[PDB]
């Protein structure tokens, strides 16, 4: 069944949360775990951060938390460190179904000589490392929340909501999939579509893949989920297996869903964006459309969500 969450206050509010924290006087927040997400053959680590929040900083599904980082800013001398954003990853109950946490979806970013692939501590995201570096009890001053462009539009309980991720992009979708399917929200009974994309290097770079597949056992007539793995496959084009791609393997049911009303919904890395439109102009150009007048459409009727990075 859908399991118990509490407190169902927390469905109370009629406006998402923003600005709870500022960054001159965060909330200082406490690591629950950290954990790898990924396997030996990842190309880098992906790190799943559970942080208590004491229900101090609620949220909606779809928005971010800022995590202000240790140390001083290093162009602004006595100053702290500036904010960085993460995708909140799970939902608004959190990963203990109490309301008390929130979770982060972090990769790590290290950085490599282009010729010689050496190391520099020095040159290393501040923030992703201390994240993936932290452990239970370190304290974590937190922002936020802040973000309504991912919020999930909950007006029609039978909406389909096309969900398209990249890596780290998946964060927003595994908040709104639990909302849609795990946790017991009587106030939101989702009955419509459901589709995960997700695009990833291999199949040891694979994000929360148990989860989603377990819901594929649970919701076949609600939840699609294709996955596209860039190093271990190949586009009919022999190009690298790009999320995009495989969009194009289902265009003409994607393109109905849209035409039908669907939301559909971007996130990731900005450079998943171009190869995206390219295909997108590419089926529609071969259905006889206009991608641009369709684009231009599906942001009129607010159907067209983008949060990249
Ligand atoms: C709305 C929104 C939502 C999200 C995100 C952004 C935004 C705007 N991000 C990105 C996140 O905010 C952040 O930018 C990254 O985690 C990197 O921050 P760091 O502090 O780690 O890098 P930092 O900001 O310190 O550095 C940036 C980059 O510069 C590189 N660098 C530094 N000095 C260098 C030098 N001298 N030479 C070469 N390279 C150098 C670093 O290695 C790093 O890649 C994200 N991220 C994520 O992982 N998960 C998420 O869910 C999200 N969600």
């Amino acid at each position: 069944s859908k399991v118990s969450v509490a407190p169902l206050h927390l469905e109370s509010a009629k406006e998402p949360p923003l600005n709870t924290y500022k960054p001159k006087e965060p909330f200082t927040a406490t690591i629950v775990s950290v954990e790898s997400l990924v396997g030996p053959k990842a190309p880098g680590e992906t790190c799943h951060i559970v942080i208590d929040h004491g229900g101090n900083v609620p949220y909606w599904e779809g928005q971010s938390y800022g995590v202000i980082p240790p140390g001083e800013n290093p162009k602004k001398p006595g100053a702290p460190q500036n904010v960085r954003l993460y995708s909140i990853a799970s939902t608004r109950y959190g990963d203990n179904f109490d309301g008390r946490t929130g979770s982060l979806c972090v990769r790590r970013a290290v950085y490599y000589d282009p010729e010689t692939g050496k190391e520099d501590p020095s040159k290393n995201g501040v923030c992703s490392n201390f994240l993936c570096n932290s452990k239970p009890g370190d304290k974590i001053q937190l922002t936020g929340p802040s973000g309504k462009i991912m919020l999930l539009p909950e007006e029609d309980p039978n909406a389909t909501h096309i969900m398209i991720a990249t890596g780290t992009g998946v964060a927003p979708f595994r908040g709104y999939l639990r909302r849609m399917f795990m946790e017991d929200v009587p106030n939101y009974r989702f009955g419509g579509l459901a589709w995960l994309f997700l695009g990833v290097a291999n199949s040891d770079s694979l994000l929360y893949d148990e989860e989603f597949t377990s819901y594929l056992k649970q919701y076949p007539d609600n939840f699609r989920y294709d996955k596209a793995l860039s190093r271990e496959q190949k586009n009919r084009s022999g190009g690298k297996m790009y999320v995009q791609d495989k969009i194009e393997e289902y265009s003409d049911e994607i393109f109905k869903l849209l035409d039908g009303g669907a939301h559909i919904y971007f996130c990731g890395l900005k450079g998943m964006m171009p190869g995206i439109q390219d295909t997108l102009k590419k089926v529609a150009e071969r259905r006889g459309e206009s991608w641009d007048q369709k684009l231009a459409q599906l942001k009129k009727n607010k159907q067209w969500h983008v949060e990249v990075y």
